[PDB]
């Protein structure tokens, strides 16, 4: 049945919908907006549920009701919901029209305690998240972040219980770190960073520099500092002493520190993915994370883009297998991202793969028996925008006699505007839609295209780093076709 292989698509609501000011703004204009995608046959929306103007008032001081208004609103329409727990800043550029930044009551500890940030050497701190080096420090007036985290988490599911009986909502992304990813704040646009700038190491606060120093001595090194040539922001990689041919990056202490580094993130998110677990106990949703699609400098011997943002990933290293591994336990989802991009629409000098990077993401996470989500990374509205997304939902195409041999778990496209739904742009978005649903029109049982909707079971036995990082072994991506059988046109 083409229904085996109808695989959902969500959309991203417009940032903001609820306010700063924690207020529910335009009703109307949303719900006419939503009334279309609904017409359009869309499964459903995903929303930011924005830490920052949540948790605003002070510890522990949850107000709820404007989201609980925008969750009935997407019931009333007819459309299931993919919840993000942002807890980190929204907007922060010049330009950005939405800012919402973090809780000021933890801003203002940060006045005091500036190592509560991200920092890079030059000792800049970015603002829009709390380091891992505090996952378990107890100074956010008694709670450690990690604490703080999971008492938000377990609020929305109490004051959301309803929402979560009814089945409204599906599945519960864990925002991990900047702009909700799993990864390190290496290319801040605010610090000068440019595309495709190799970014830089962001692990200087004193929390994780006491972690290091820690684990050198350990190492029987304790002559070993942080990077120091690693270069700045817009550098390439040719230019800095680390990531060069022959570079640091290949020494004994490089491949320690690089090691130590993506480690940090993969226990940040495998303890905070344990509160999440704990938090929606039973309820019908599942979890997932975000990864952050470097495609920069994929194509070089340093992906250095990557590394700097705490992906290890080598021509001889899976730095994202090991991340689906982690996610299994969890029984978690990997969302991912960069699902509309072609190699030939990047320039040349960024050495930019995001092809290939797609297929050894996904092929990482269905390795390790995963579900496997994503998303465009810019906005586009034509179909070859859109016949790329399709072919990487369905690598191999439609199955005949049975579910497709492979597929994406799930789609979300960025972003709801009225731009969207103009005329031209919107027609072709409902031809995508008919295809990402093979054909099909719209379904409402999960059953009928294979979504089993069941009660979130506890986590399985916690992993050791070790077994984790036999993930690391180089694999060959499946085979992908190099054209979808299901085009928007023909």
């Amino acid at each position: 049945n083409m229904l085996l292989n109808y695989v959902p698509v969500y959309v991203m609501l417009p940032l903001g919908v609820v306010n700063v000011d924690n207020v529910f703004e335009d009703p109307d204009g949303l719900k006419e907006q939503l009334l279309q995608l609904r017409a359009a046959g869309v499964d459903g929306v995903m929303v930011d549920v924005w830490w920052g103007i949540i948790e605003l008032k002070g510890p522990k001081q949850y107000d709820w009701r404007a989201y609980r208004s925008l969750l009935q609103l997407v019931q009333e329409c007819g459309l299931t919901l993919q919840a993000i727990m942002s807890f980190h800043q929204c907007g922060g550029n010049v330009g950005d029209i939405v800012n919402i930044p973090i809780p000021q009551w933890v801003l203002d500890i940060g006045e005091s305690n500036h190592d509560i940030f991200y920092t890079n050497r030059s000792g800049t701190r970015n603002k829009e998240y709390l380091t891992v080096g505090v996952d378990n420090e107890p100074i956010f007036h008694g709670r450690t972040a990690i604490e703080i985290y999971s008492d938000y988490m377990k609020s929305f599911r109490e004051n959301m219980s309803d929402f979560l009986e009814s089945g409204l909502i599906i599945d519960i992304e864990v925002g991990l770190g900047p702009a909700g990813e799993l990864r390190y704040p290496s290319y801040p646009q605010s610090q000068g960073w440019e595309f495709p700038g190799i970014g830089e190491f962001q692990c200087y606060d004193k929390y994780l520099k006491a972690d290091f120093k820690a684990a050198v001595a350990r190492a029987g090194h304790p002559e070993w500092e942080l990077p120091d040539d690693a270069g700045k922001y817009n550098d390439v990689p040719e230019s800095t002493g680390f990531f060069k041919s022959n570079g640091t990056y290949v020494t004994e202490k490089g491949k320690f520190f690089l090691t130590w580094y993506s480690n940090k993130l993969l226990n940040h998110g495998d303890q905070i993915l344990d509160e999440a677990n704990k938090a929606f106990l039973g309820c019908k949703v599942k979890l997932a994370i975000k990864v952050s699609g470097i495609h920069w400098w994929y194509k070089v011997e340093n992906h250095a883009a990557e590394l700097t943002a705490g992906y290890y990933n080598l021509n001889d290293r899976d730095g994202y297998r090991p991340i689906a591994r982690m996610l299994s336990r969890h029984h978690a989802i990997l969302n991912f991202t960069c699902l509309e991009m072609r190699d030939s629409e990047q320039p040349s000098d960024a050495k930019s793969g995001p092809q290939e990077l797609v297929q050894q993401v996904l092929s990482g996470g269905w390795r390790e028996y995963i579900r496997v989500a994503g998303e465009n990374a810019l906005p586009r509205y034509d179909a070859t925008a859109y016949n790329q997304i399709i072919l990487n939902a369905r690598p191999q195409g439609v199955n005949n006699n049975g579910p497709p041999k492979l597929s994406m778990f799930g789609v979300t496209y960025l972003r709801l505007s009225d731009d969207l739904l103009q005329k031209s742009n919107f027609n072709i978005f409902k031809k995508f839609v008919l295809k990402m649903h093979a054909d099909q029109d719209y379904c409402a049982n999960p059953q009928k295209y294979n979504h089993a909707i069941t009660p979130l079971s506890p986590s399985a036995p916690k992993i050791p780093i070790e077994v984790l990082l036999e993930a690391t072994k180089p694999t060959r991506p499946f085979p992908w076709l190099d054209e979808t059988d299901m085009k928007v046109d023909g």
